[PDB]
């Protein structure tokens, strides 16, 4: 608190040379490395700020691997749990946040087989991820599903095809985007586990749940 | 001996080739068939490679920068066309069965003109046991290596031949430095120019490179 951080501030600085301006270091595991977040990805940083990895780490002690970079990213994640589109599941067994996109065809399929994954206990949480950029139709459009009075209806419509009415708002789509690029979000539908997992692609309600399951059984 | 990075690289069905030490105190670079590792000295923690030395003015990738070891300790096995005002000296792996490989092949002497040594190590992109890793074996194990490699890409047959060369570990360090396809152009400090360039492209590409690692 009233501790110095110079080792911290060589890491910004050092980004900076990179382009990189705007950071969030944390600790990592890893000793003399910090974990530290930008725009476009995490970074593994030695705390002297000379030597730089790309992220996800990873801790393989257990008897799977765990991302490590992404069970940190959860934090962030949970923290923007009021700007989430939820759809809860009558009695929950599993919470999944999806990245998705209004103009993305496995979106389209996955929302369509909402009421599905909710009958198998499974509650979706929707964060924004539009393909085209952080300036174009779908993330304007998107900023507008995201900001209405009620966030499903929005939702609802604009997947099935009726169009996006416009509002204004606090919240800004490209936190979305940073956070998923962060989690390794490389297309959507991205699904993310509770732990940070991202499972590769889509898949439908009776896969999903059968993969939740175990992911539930052998995740701590 | 490593023998808690060992045991955790062999749950997850790894084999390591070679385990030395890394920038960061307590990791270690870990070389694997499928590319290079950082592994903390306690087996716990993993980091896919590059690592990257950001002090200079510019970004140094020392994954390929160390690799470049590995590299030039097969400089014997190597097919060296060398030019004679040698100016810069590039590897490059290489696929005779691969279109923009001919195109490079073809010039040359162009590049040599420029000054640029061209040595080829093999990359059979269709892996191991296929019949271009065979024939470029074959190659590779000529007495005279670069008179059966110009045959070979002007299409005169593949005289069979034996010896200690094995061709995946051409393709294992060419997987290590991050190569992805052919031909991959590796610079004298590990850094890859993906894909084929031209002779001027090249030579400028070297020249401003050279300047930007001195
Ligand atoms: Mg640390």
């Amino acid at each position: 608190a009233m501790d110095p951080e110079f080792m911290d501030a060589a890491i910004r600085q050092s980004l900076a040379k990179l382009g990189v301006q705007s950071t969030e270091i944390q600790a990592s595991p890893v000793a003399g490395m910090k974990t530290v977040l930008t725009h476009s990805g995490v970074l593994y940083v030695t705390d002297d700020g000379k030597h730089i990895i790309q992220g996800p780490m990873y801790d393989v002690s257990g008897a799977h691997p765990v991302n490590v970079t992404n069970k940190l990213l959860m934090s962030q994640l949970n923290a923007l749990e009021k700007e989430m589109i939820v759809y809860k599941a009558p009695d929950e067994k599993h919470v999944i946040t999806v990245f998705t996109d209004i103009t993305c065809g496995y979106c389209h399929k996955l929302h369509e087989e909402m009421k599905d994954y909710n009958a198998l206990g499974i509650t979706v949480r929707y964060l924004a991820f539009p393909r085209q950029g952080l300036e174009s139709q779908a993330e304007q459009d998107m900023k507008s599903i995201w900001c209405a009075k009620d966030k499903n209806k929005a939702f609802d419509d604009a997947m099935a095809g009726k169009g996006v009415k416009p509002a204004s708002c606090d919240v800004n789509i490209a936190d979305h985007y940073a956070l998923g690029v962060q989690l390794g979000v490389s297309g959507t539908p991205a699904i993310v586990l509770s732990n940070g997992y991202v499972v590769p692609g889509y898949q439908g309600p009776k896969e999903m749940k059968a993969f939740l399951d175990e992911h539930q059984k052998q995740t701590s």
